[PDB]
């Protein structure tokens, strides 16, 4: 009955008619446990979100959990995994294996995509959840 | 002929003359892609350096290279992976989760481990290596 930690990721893409998130399942909380690391990119085998666009690196960026110091919630931490297209945390580029916190409210930009990303905190810190929304509308 | 990034491991432990390190291989840089994550742990299966001790966790905890911003080589982040011991890199004490960028030099301790970690720069940033010794003496 523990409460679980969740990443919800509102996500956009102009050409998303065309089945760029086919490979994504929406409004399905997937438990992940703290020992892993989520992977976005267009391998499908190395990624557990995939997409299915040329323009889309093997590995675009990965998202991992971690606990602030004094805090007894998890957090997460991005790092960008494309030699070739930035990544947009809100204001900040993030080159290749840049790294940043994330705060509870951002918005990722890379190439053409765009990730509105809010975390809702849990009490398990041995596992996280994710769950994906998409937006007709762009997010900015 | 590119210099790949390495990070030098000295480690001590009192009991290492039991074979507590004959799953690590001394003097033999390995090199990574710099998409890996190297672990440490008692698991063989999930950690890539693996310790035959009990008082050892499943996952101790986890080194991942990235690139600091306005920088052009290769650093690490440490990311303690163990609810039961803490981990200290120099002073400084990391819990369950807590994680930290490294220094260039700094000394590892959980439970009754020492590391002593030195990063020697490299060019690649798509690579890194890793090099182990074994200290007869302890460390501090």
């Amino acid at each position: 009955e523990e409460t679980v930690t969740c990443l919800q990721m509102t996500i956009y893409h102009p050409g998303q008619q065309s089945g760029i998130f086919k490979s994504i399942r929406f409004c399905s909380k997937e438990k992940f446990p703290s020992i892993e690391v989520v992977k976005f990119g267009r391998n499908s085998n190395m990624c557990q979100y995939t997409f299915q666009d040329k323009q889309v690196s093997r590995i675009q960026f990965v998202l991992q959990p971690f606990k602030q110091f004094n805090s007894s919630v998890l957090s997460f931490e991005i790092k960008n995994m494309s030699k070739k297209t930035s990544l947009m945390v809100d204001n900040q580029e993030l080159g290749y294996l840049n790294k940043m916190d994330l705060p509870y409210k951002c918005m990722l930009r890379f190439g053409e995509y765009q990730f509105l990303l809010q975390k809702e905190d849990g009490e398990s810190v041995e596992s996280f959840e994710t769950q994906f929304i998409m937006s007709s509308r762009p997010l900015l």
